[PDB]
């Protein structure tokens, strides 16, 4: 029972929420900051160390827990935060990340940056055309 639909991009491109979300729109923190927000700033930057953060989406007020790390890491058991997938450097004031997730029978990727002052930023969704193809290969051998 595969999860990839005939046209994964068809849904990621035609689906409404999937579309409005497939794009880029304001985002903010709404995970474990409900209590220690100002600290959450470090909890988030500290979570970026483990390639995992909890970001909220202003588009439709949807909570999202994503795991961002270099997918090209094989055997590297140790978890290291690289600006390749999880940035924590001053490349534009805030820090942006990229993580590959599984959305409605389609390979998706959420990318966005968080502001280290207000604890909010800009997020967006994207579809994976590199892995999407393999789904066909693996699903079809």
């Amino acid at each position: 029972m595969p999860r990839v639909v005939p046209d994964q991009r068809s849904k990621f491109e035609n689906e409404e929420f999937f579309r409005k979300l497939s794009r880029e729109c304001e985002i903010k923190y709404t995970g474990f900051r409900d209590r220690p927000h100002e600290e959450r700033q470090t909890r988030f930057q500290n979570a970026c160390r483990d390639g995992r953060s909890e970001i909220a989406f202003v588009a439709t007020g949807t909570n999202l827990s994503l795991q961002f790390f270099p997918a090209s890491w094989q055997g590297e058991q140790r978890q290291t935060p690289s600006r390749e997938y999880v940035d924590l450097e001053r490349e534009a004031g805030k820090v942006y990340l990229k993580a590959p997730m599984i959305l409605n029978g389609v390979c998706v990727i959420w990318k966005g940056w968080i502001d280290l002052h207000r604890l909010d930023g800009m997020g967006c969704l994207e579809f994976d055309e590199e892995r999407a193809q393999q789904e066909d290969a693996l699903a079809q051998q």
